[PDB]
């Protein structure tokens, strides 16, 4: 069951740096079609929906392994607050698609929030995780 | 032993830390030239603070990361990861800087050096962890 601990921490430390990566590519996105690189663009924002879907698949299966009392919890806790950020990346990629900058605005702050709560929840599933093994 | 696996873990998280954080500075100013040029100032100003502050606290961790990893079969990645973060930063602190002077021109070319370096990161942290659990493991099947 150690080696249930690493594939724990591989998938919830990728999910995480998948989905700030998806959030990344999309602003990234956003300021190359501002500047007219509309081909370059539309690769990020491919690129951003593949790695929404990898970072979800992920934290889906971190929640499925995390059976444990101690655990239960605080990975629920990880599930929604990643749908949380989930739904407002999604949020900055229609702002994108309709090339909105005032939309941008209004998500952005909810992507901020929930990755700021994102990392932090981390540490903690980190030391329950540490204190399993 | 246990000292030593205490020691492992401490530092691929240390790893893990850093890269998030990095990935963070860099989403950051990206997301806050956009505020800027919607006219939200005040936001796109915190978002500047915010991307220093979060690789400043990666430095931190990487230049940690690199006095902790002594063994050769470490330091050498550990060594690469660290010069890598210095180019990461300075095409990060290129970006605040087309920001806060307003130009996509100068924001397209150190975006460009920022993902770059940001991917060589990537690859050196998988093959940090992979080394990091490796040593983990020896020392259990010492135990
Ligand atoms: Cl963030």
């Amino acid at each position: 069951e150690l080696d249930q601990t690493a594939h724990q921490s591989d998938r919830l430390n990728n999910a995480l740096l998948m989905a700030i990566r998806s959030s990344a590519n999309v602003s990234s996105g956003f300021i190359e079609q501002l500047g007219g690189h509309d081909e370059s663009a539309g690769k990020r924002m491919a690129l951003s929906v593949e790695l929404n879907n990898k970072s979800q698949a992920l934290v889906d299966e971190f929640v499925e392994n995390a059976r444990e009392p101690a655990l239960r919890g605080l990975a629920t806790e990880l599930q929604a607050t990643f749908a949380e950020y989930a739904k407002a990346v999604a949020g900055q990629r229609e702002a994108t698609r309709q090339r909105s900058l005032e939309q941008y605005f209004k998500v952005n702050s909810d992507a901020g929030n929930a990755m700021g709560r994102l990392q932090t929840l981390r540490q903690q599933l980190v030391t329950t995780l540490s204190e399993r093994g």
